[PDB]
């Protein structure tokens, strides 16, 4: 039979089979993981013979008992074949040879389950007895595998192992600990050393096989053959698999038979021709979320959305056009566009705004007519000329720093300059320390000399030095220039200090800022009212906004409510709010954390229950019910003092159903007797008078210890991911976080968000329901947080806007608008649906053939309505399909004979014989795979030849994974610029100096090299710990969150961990790390190729033998066979030179490439500074084909002088000016249109000759 076989198999071991279930059946729930390590401990588990008969006893159990719904038992089944959650169960085996291991310092005498007791080891059970000791970085650190088993005065850890029998009795010994509220309890997982070297056969992966020699209507003939075979979903794959070969077919048995031909109203009425737009129930797809690993990591949230309603009174069809609705455009249509402020200086008392512009009075405008109705009749592009004030901004300005007083210094006075009808000003920021002792001169020089000389100072400071301490001879010379003119007061000189231009405006210059917060990590400007961020690029913000407020005020003046009486400036502040609270309208107004309130009140059975609740009486309508969460710590005087000012707000709204969940600081404090002094007088709630009446109940009260409800908050909190003593209030399921104090949220501020909430979110809720059918199931505040929190998860991108390329989630309705009949039709289970695919695929595409197997194995999930559609593209002048797919995915958990854990592979049968099939891997992009188990070829699979050349049409190529990515993004505060220059060595506690991948340009790319275990990531002593310094590696997204200060970073997963950290500045030096304050000549050169690696051997061995002197080699591993891999040290021994080999990815932002050739370029030119570490210099490629008969000394000795780089590879040219970095980009503008490059790795770096030398 003519058949290549081919597996794909993870570098790291087995991990055992019964906590591959007890992991994925028991992912996230706090209460099914610890559920699911009971019945090994009972008997039913540890009762098994083979690994079949353990996960079939799983199944039963998760279905009948009470763990998981049946649509979603195919899908436990699916991940269980794809061998999802073994990554995670490694980073306990390596958290233990890394961390634990450095700890344990004693003997294990046989002690299977020590425990980890209060720094001390016990393996005796029952704790008074030790065996050993715990050093420096504890391992009571709360990783997220080991969950929190209730909560207590001390933290416990125990490392059991399930494979032995002993864990039965160990594992309850701390059972028991947890449960009468004395300690808390965590299982982080054993290594079971009885194991083998199991291989881990890795799936979720393509295998390419694509034409060498392809260059010697169809996407209509074969349109029109998939219905014409009768095989709607089985036989559309059975084409894209093998679709080069099966072309002739296509010229027999009436394969053309047009008619589908009067289907051709989709493209002209839905969707061009040449893309795939696969939709989501309502959301739009790309390609880095359409695959395998990368796709079920987005299927259980919306399963967990949908559902929650169908409980209220719905079904998924009812719910696909309730969420995919005309008003669910304004979850995202909505936050972005603002609320009107009030700036008037009038509430400090005029003090504080200082202006260069004065419109009216002004002695330069006059020549404008000071009536109103000039702007009314206006016309152009450009801006209505008038000498009246209309438009207002406020800049502030930190005057220590130059980036901000260059912008009053030039930015304000070129507008003021170029006759702008707009008036500008700012205020000086009293922040950091110098800015403070700065902004006195300022109000001195304008109160007491005059506009001049304010301006003048800020100007000759900037323009002569720049001064940080306020300097006082520049300032003589300010005051001997313009000392005529001194109106209101009369001269001080030099000690400015007194009671008015120290005092009154200083104290009113932060009162002011912290009335509109804009003292931050975003310097915020205003204009006529709504907000402008400050952290990039404010001048576009601003500038797009001002031409549209002179039309929207025109509407008025086109009704005449305008009247001639009527103050222009108090026009866009008739709304507007007194203090602008950030967490309800935040910086980036494209970003709303909310967390399902649906999901939380519902499987916390004591939590939810136990909470001093006010029911939002039937005394009122619907719109007002809404479910303000208020989770604060009332054990404290900015906690307590929340809970009585939101319970004042109930007393004036009748639509509030209040919740006061304690959320103590003290952990030993069980939290039960603190929300029974609130439960006990509940009954008469909010009748309070006064604060002082709420302080005394909470004193009256010595309650029992309920420490049954001080579990249930430790499954709540985890999942909600909050923090203790800092506060967060919430309304249908909307966090507002850190509530600092009882300031940032007074109750003037309760009806402020109510009021956004209710525009946004709440009123939009009942009008998509309006008109649909359904308005009978929003019970009072219940069903409206619920439902104002599911469509909450629908303008959630998973993907914040700016990175991998957009990613806009939006959810409409045309997906099913097309005439669904000739290449349309609805495979599956469809009106008692969960997942809704409706689906528009063209079959003429590069990657449109993965997307038909994926969706393949994703139908196969119980409850999927994946509508299928089939757009015919013509746009294609040769072979549109250049490639032999096969996709590896399986449902049902691929058995072995005596259960064993078997392989998912991929085959060829009946495949051509005379065409060269280039096997590449197409899998996740996070997988640094490379072939190891292979005999043939990569480049040359002819049929006719390895049936001779081995004895058999088939092949034994076994390729395998080595490397699970971590991917990220670094970023800056305050511009959230590229920190690019600086080296990270990303380390654990066993392994120090380990890898270091640099920063580069394109938004501060980084990609580690890694696999299944725990990290942190440091800054290697050079520049870095000088002038750069991270406050917290962003494990947990770009936001920031006050919970993700942590510069660790733990793996365990296939799509990498996405790092997105926020690097800041030390203050003070701009001065860039880009630029300075084992052998001496060395080599490198790319193959593939059996024949291909051979000419560059010989190259090899006439380099290491004409020269003097130490050579090392730095080769690329995937690219090279098995055959190469098993040859270089056999020529390192007996020639006496070193071996060594490297490799990197190519990221989701740079242009992958099709046949494997413009690949190479692509590695080799870009991809040279990052592949070779920081410890090196000098590198000589040379191409695969030269000899070296030359001494290769005069080639590491030879000046270069500016020149970076058939190269001179000079890592300190090539890391002080970035030529790697900057070819990245200059590859970015080559690669778009293949109008410029014949080559990319000879003609990228020639046309840059005189910029990037050589």
């Amino acid at each position: 039979s003519p058949s290549i076989n081919v597996a794909l198999k993870a570098a790291f071991p087995s991990p055992p089979y019964l906590v591959e279930l007890l992991e994925t059946a028991a992912s996230d729930n706090t209460t099914i993981y610890y559920s699911l390590l009971d019945r090994i401990a009972k008997g039913h588990f540890a009762e098994a013979t083979t690994d079949k008969a353990l996960y079939e006893k799983f199944l039963e159990v998760l279905r009948d008992d009470g763990h998981m719904d049946p649509e979603a038992l195919s899908a436990f089944k699916l991940a269980l074949s794809l061998r999802t959650a073994t990554p995670r169960v490694e980073a306990h085996y390596q958290y233990y040879t890394a961390t634990v291991e450095p700890s344990l310092s004693g003997t294990q005498e046989g002690c299977d389950q020590w425990f980890l007791i209060d720094g001390e080891q016990y393996c005796s059970p029952t704790l008074d007895t030790s065996h050993g000791k715990v050093k420096g970085e504890d391992q009571l650190r709360t990783l997220p595998f080991d969950r929190k088993f209730c909560v207590g005065s001390r933290d416990v850890i125990l490392y059991a192992d399930i494979t032995s029998k002993s864990f039965a009795p160990f594992h309850e010994v701390a059972m028991d600990l947890a449960k009468k509220g004395k300690a808390s309890y965590r299982v982080r997982y054993r290594r079971s050393p009885s194991h083998s070297r199991e291989s881990l056969s890795v799936n979720g992966y393509g295998v390419e096989l694509v034409l060498k020699r392809t260059d010697y209507a169809l996407g209509m003939k074969a349109a029109s053959f998939v219905m014409q075979s009768e095989k709607p979903f089985e036989a559309l794959l059975k084409l894209t698999q093998d679709f080069p070969k099966y072309s002739n077919s296509l010229g027999s048995q009436n394969v053309s038979a047009e008619f589908e031909a009067e289907h051709r109203g989709n493209r002209e009425v839905f969707l061009p021709e040449g893309s795939n737009v696969l939709w989501l129930n309502g959301l739009h797809l790309i390609d880095r979320q359409i695959q395998p690993f990368g796709l079920v990591d987005l299927l259980t949230r919306e399963r967990k959305l949908i559902k929650s309603v169908l409980d209220l009174g719905l079904t998924g069809q009812q719910a696909v056009d309730l969420l995919g609705h005309a008003e669910v455009a304004h979850a995202k249509s909505g936050d972005d566009e603002p609320r009107r402020f009030d700036w008037r200086d009038d509430i400090e008392e005029g003090q504080v705004i200082i202006w260069l512009n004065n419109l009216e009075k002004d002695k330069r405008y006059k020549s404008f007519s000071p009536s109103i109705w000039v702007l009314i009749h206006h016309f152009g592009h450009g801006l209505p000329q008038i000498r009246r004030d209309v438009f207002n901004l406020v800049v502030p300005v930190d005057l220590t720093k130059a980036d901000d007083v260059k912008i009053v210094v030039e930015g304000l006075l070129s507008f003021v300059k170029r006759l702008i009808p707009v008036r500008f000003g700012f205020v000086p920021l009293t922040p950091t320390g110098q800015a403070i002792d700065q902004a006195k001169v300022v109000y001195y020089l304008l109160e007491n000399y005059g506009l001049a000389a304010a301006t003048a100072y800020l100007e000759k400071s900037y323009e002569e030095q720049s001064t940080g301490q306020p300097n006082e001879r520049i300032f003589n010379e300010v005051i001997k220039d313009k000392s005529l003119r001194p109106d209101g007061v009369e001269l001080s000189f030099k000690d400015i200090f007194i009671s008015e231009k120290h005092e009154k405006q200083i104290h009113l210059s932060k009162h002011w800022v912290e009335r509109l917060r804009a003292g931050g990590d975003v310097p915020t400007v205003f204009f006529d009212g709504f907000p402008i961020p400050r952290e990039d690029n404010w001048l576009r913000v601003m500038n797009h906004r001002l031409m549209q407020d002179l039309q929207a005020l025109q509407q008025a003046g086109y009704f005449g409510m305008l009247n001639e009486s009527m103050w222009l400036p108090g026009f866009f502040l008739e709304k507007a709010l007194s203090r602008r609270n950030t967490l309800i309208f935040p910086e980036d107004k494209n970003e709303l954390t909310v967390l399902n309130v649906n999901k939380i009140y519902i499987e916390n059975h004591d939590l939810m229950s136990k909470v001093p609740v006010i029911e939002a009486s039937k005394e009122s309508t619907r719109d007002d019910w809404a479910a303000l969460t208020v989770v604060a710590d009332l054990d404290d005087i900015e906690g307590q003092e929340l809970v009585y000012y939101a319970l004042r707000f109930r007393k004036s709204n009748d639509g509030v159903r209040l919740d006061i969940v304690h959320n103590p600081k003290d952990t030993s404090r069980s939290p039960s007797v603190l929300a029974q002094r609130l439960k006990s007088r509940e009954d008469k709630l909010l009748d309070f008078t006064r604060f002082l009446d709420l302080e005394t109940a909470l004193e009256t009260g010595e309650f029992e210890p309920d420490v049954a409800y001080d579990c249930s908050l430790a499954n709540f909190l985890a999942s909600s991911n909050m923090k203790a003593g800092d506060n967060f209030v919430i309304l249908n399921g909307r966090v507002l976080g850190p509530i600092t104090s009882a300031d940032d949220f007074k109750k003037e501020d309760f009806e402020v968000f109510l009021q956004a909430e209710r525009r946004t979110r709440i009123l939009p809720v009942y009008k998509a329901l309006e008109d649909l059918g359904l308005d009978d199931k929003v019970s009072g505040p219940l069903s409206a947080a619920k439902l104002t929190s599911v469509t909450a998860l629908s303008t959630i991108s998973d993907l914040p806007q700016g990175i991998f390329d957009n990613a806009p989630t939006v959810r409409t309705t045309l997906f099913k608008q097309w005439n669904s009949t000739y290449t349309s039709f609805e495979v599956g289970d469809a009106s008692t649906a969960t997942i809704f695919f409706v689906a528009v695929i063209n079959p003429a595409s590069e990657i449109g053939q993965r997307w038909v197997a994926v969706l393949k194995v994703l139908s196969e999930l119980e409850g999927v309505h994946l509508r299928v559609f089939l757009n015919p593209t013509v746009m294609i002048e040769e072979l549109p399909v250049k490639r032999f797919y096969r996709y590896v995915l399986s449902s049902s958990p691929s058995f072995d004979e005596s259960g064993k854990v078997k392989a998912l592979s991929a085959r060829f049968t009946g495949v051509p014989r005379e065409t060269l099939l280039v096997v590449g891997m197409d899998v996740p992009p996070a997988w640094l795979v490379t072939s190891k188990v292979a005999v043939d070829d990569l480049d040359n699979l002819r049929i006719k030849d390895i049936k001779a050349k081995r004895g058999t049409e088939h092949v034994e190529a076994i390729y395998e994974l080595e490397h699970i990515l971590i991917e990220g993004h670094s970023r800056e505060i305050p511009g959230a610029h590229a920190p690019r220059g600086v080296q990270l060595v990303l380390e654990t506690e066993n392994n120090p100096h380990f890898a270091d991948t640099i920063i580069m340009a394109n938004l501060g790319y980084f990609q580690f090299k890694a696999n299944p275990g725990v990290y942190n990531i440091r800054l290697k002593e050079g520049r870095s710990s000088e002038i750069f310094t991270l406050e917290s590696v962003g494990a947990k997204g770009w936001g920031p969150i006050p919970g993700d200060d942590n510069t660790e970073v733990v793996l365990m997963d296939f799509q990498g961990t996405t790092l997105y950290p926020r690097l800041r500045r030390k203050p003070g030096m701009e001065e860039e790390d880009v630029l300075e304050p084992h052998a001496e000549i060395n080599i490198f050169s790319v193959a593939s190729g059996h024949l291909y690696e051979r000419m560059l051997n010989i190259m090899m061995a006439s380099v290491m033998h004409h020269t003097n002197h130490t050579v090392k080699f730095w080769f690329i591993e995937q690219f090279l066979s098995p055959s190469f891999k098993d040859f270089i040290p056999h020529m390192a021994a007996e020639y006496g030179f070193k071996y060594e080999m490297v490799t990197y990815k190519w990221p989701h932002w740079l242009r992958q490439q099709k046949e494997k050739q413009r690949e190479i370029w692509g590695y080799k030119i870009l991809f040279l500074d990052v592949l070779f570490p920081l410890s090196l210099d000098k590198v000589i490629f040379v191409d695969a084909d030269q000899i070296v008969r030359t001494d290769m000394y005069d080639l590491v000795e030879h000046p270069l002088d500016g020149a970076p780089y058939l190269y001179v590879v000079d890592l300190q040219r090539f890391r002080e000016l970035a030529a790697g970095d900057r070819l990245r980009q200059q590859y970015h503008a080559l690669s778009a249109d293949p109008n410029s490059l014949a080559n990319l790795d000879q003609d990228l770096p020639n046309h840059m000759q005189f910029t990037i030398p050589i």
